[PDB]
This record gives structure tokens, C-alpha cells and sequence, in this order.
């Protein structure tokens, strides 16, 4: 007996280390009853199965190879878990518990304002809009009217394309109604009634839409996002055969371009 463990010498696997009967005069170090030759884990009790490793969140993946060790994980991700099965596993997911695509880490794109346009495919992602026009609101019907309503009541000297200062008031609040549609383009519209030459209504109502363009830019409005139109009597809403209908006829509109 070499190392006095009580195993003879010619039948002391390890004849140079003290160790155990059981394991023909090998050293059982931790006590998990697999000797330390064939102890991957020879400090740590583990089970057979893993050759003295324990797998600690029981994954069927030994600590040592597991590569997320304390959260059971499929092996096809080395023990690292793919909750939402996006095939990211949790520790790369950015959104974890909600399957998403790879390139928005592991979340589903966002869609903030909800108007249903992604908001990496919304052109306003803060504001609601239709898909028609990327996801930016545009003027409907009733607001359509509500801002020629406000349009009609810009006034100009007789015969004159100059804007009277009185409509100054009326003119901010269509623009701050344009600043609300920043995407959206408008056409200025010069109208005038059939009374008269009309050769000199359509110059007329053409120097009062450039007017009233000219008063919008100033006033923030981009010149690109604006069309001045002189119609003349060209575009009525009214008959032009009693005072009424002529006056509803002599008009600015500013409508959405399409
Ligand atoms: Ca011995
Ligand atoms: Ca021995
Ligand atoms: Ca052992
Ligand atoms: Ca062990
Ligand atoms: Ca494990
Ligand atoms: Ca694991
Ligand atoms: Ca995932
Ligand atoms: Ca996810
Ligand atoms: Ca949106
Ligand atoms: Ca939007
Ligand atoms: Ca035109």
C-alpha cells in the first residue's frame, strides 16, 4: 500500500492518491459518488447524468455548458430561453415576452399615435392619420369648409388685390390651421362673380390668390406647399343673376390638394 488507503498497490487504479474502495483506491473529492477522473465538476455535487455536474434550473443542462445557468433553456440556444419563441432568446429580447422581428431587436414595431402606420412608416408618428397619406392628418370634409369659411371672410380694396388690415385676424388663424397640416399642400383660389369683364377678373382674383400666398409665407406657411390660382367667374357656387348669390361667388378658397 503505496498511499495506505487499504487498496493494494497492484490493484490501486490511482496508486499514487489516497482515495476509496469503492473506486478501486480513487479519490471521491466532492462525495457525489463519481470519482474525480470522471468528475467534470470533481468540487461540486452533481448527478451521473452529467458526470458529477449539477444543472442547477434543471434544463437538462449542466451549469457548465449552460450558457444562462439560474433560467431553463431549450439546447438549441445552449440553455438560454426564447420565451416568446421569436427565436431571440430573453437575454438579447428587447421585448422578451412579445414576439417581434430581429431587426427591431425582439420587439414588434411600434405604432404610438395608433392610427395603424407603423412608426417607422408614419411621416407624422405623433399624429393620427390615414395610410393614404402616410400616416400625417389631413383636413376632412366639415374642416375642409370650416377653413374656406374662414377664407371667405379675407377682404381686399375694391378693384385691388391689396388685403385690408381688418383681415389679419382671420388670416393667423388659417394659418396656424395650415401649420396643423404641415404635409398637405393647398391651392390659394382667387374667385370673383360674372359681373364685369371678364378678362380683368381673372387677372384680379389671379393678384389676390398671389396676395394671400404671399401673406401665408410670411407667416410660416413654406412657399413650395402653396398654389395661387386666379379663377374668376369661372367656378361659381351661387347664381349670378340676384345680389346674394354674386356676393356668396366673390370668394378666396384654400382647399387640400389631392
Ligand atoms: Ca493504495
Ligand atoms: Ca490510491
Ligand atoms: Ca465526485
Ligand atoms: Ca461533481
Ligand atoms: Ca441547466
Ligand atoms: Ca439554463
Ligand atoms: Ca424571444
Ligand atoms: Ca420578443
Ligand atoms: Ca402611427
Ligand atoms: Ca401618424
Ligand atoms: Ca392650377
Amino acid at each position: 500500500d503505496t498511499d495506505k488507503d487499504g487498496i493494494p498497490d497492484n490493484k490501486d487504479a490511482c496508486p499514487e492518491v489516497p482515495g476509496l474502495k469503492e473506486f478501486n483506491g480513487c479519490p471521491d473529492t466532492d462525495g457525489d459518488g463519481i470519482p474525480d477522473k470522471d468528475d467534470a465538476c470533481p468540487q461540486v455535487k452533481g448527478p451521473k447524468e452529467f458526470n458529477g455536474c449539477p444543472d442547477t434550473d434543471g434544463d437538462g443542462i449542466p451549469d457548465k455548458d449552460d450558457a444562462c445557468p439560474e433560467v431553463a433553456g431549450p439546447k438549441e440556444f445552449n440553455g438560454c430561453p426564447d420565451t416568446d419563441g421569436d427565436g431571440i432568446p430573453d437575454k438579447d429580447d428587447k421585448c422578451p415576452d412579445v414576439a417581434g422581428p430581429a431587426e427591431n431587436g425582439g420587439c414588434p414595431w411600434p405604432d404610438t399615435d395608433g392610427d395603424g402606420v407603423l412608426d417607422k412608416d408614419d411621416l407624422c408618428p405623433e399624429v393620427a392619420g390615414p395610410a393614404s397619406n402616410k400616416g400625417c392628418p389631413e383636413p376632412d370634409e366639415k374642416e375642409q369648409k370650416q377653413l374656406n369659411q374662414y377664407a371667405k371672410t379675407i377682404l381686399f380694396d375694391t378693384g385691388k388685390a391689396t388685403i385690408k388690415f381688418q383681415s389679419a385676424e382671420v388670416l393667423n388663424q388659417i394659418i396656424n390651421v395650415l401649420k396643423k397640416y404641415p404635409n398637405s399642400r393647398f391651392r390659394i383660389e382667387g374667385h370673383t362673380d360674372s359681373t364685369g369683364k371678364k378678362a380683368k377678373n381673372m387677372i384680379l382674383s389671379q393678384n389676390r390668390a398671389d396676395a394671400v400666398k404671399v401673406y401665408l409665407i410670411q407667416g410660416g406657411i413654406d412657399a413650395g406647399r402653396l398654389e395661387s390660382q386666379g379663377f374668376g367667374p369661372e367656378k361659381p357656387i351661387a347664381s349670378n343673376k340676384n345680389k346674394k348669390g354674386r356676393e356668396l361667388n366673390r370668394r378666396v378658397e384654400i382647399n387640400l390638394i389631392k
